[PDB]
């Protein structure tokens, strides 16, 4: 999974002068069975998908991923 939503979430906050983007951390399930769940909060607004990823920054790419997309 590549990583390339922070770099854009950032330059589009800064780029449009908006307070820094905030991420979340969660961590849950069996050792076999671990998920990570990270929810991004912009402009007042908490993103997350539906699905849980095995890593824990494959979920903030993917959290930045439908946030990016939201904005535009």
């Amino acid at each position: 999974m590549d990583h390339v939503y922070k770099g854009q979430l950032q330059a589009y906050a800064l780029q449009h002068n908006l307070e820094l983007p905030v991420y979340a951390n969660e961590r849950e399930g069996p050792p076999h069975a671990p998920r990570f769940r990270c929810n991004v909060t912009f402009c007042g607004q908490t993103f997350q998908s539906s699905e849980f990823f095995p890593t824990l920054k494959s979920a903030e790419h993917a959290a930045a991923k439908i946030a990016v997309a939201s904005l535009t």
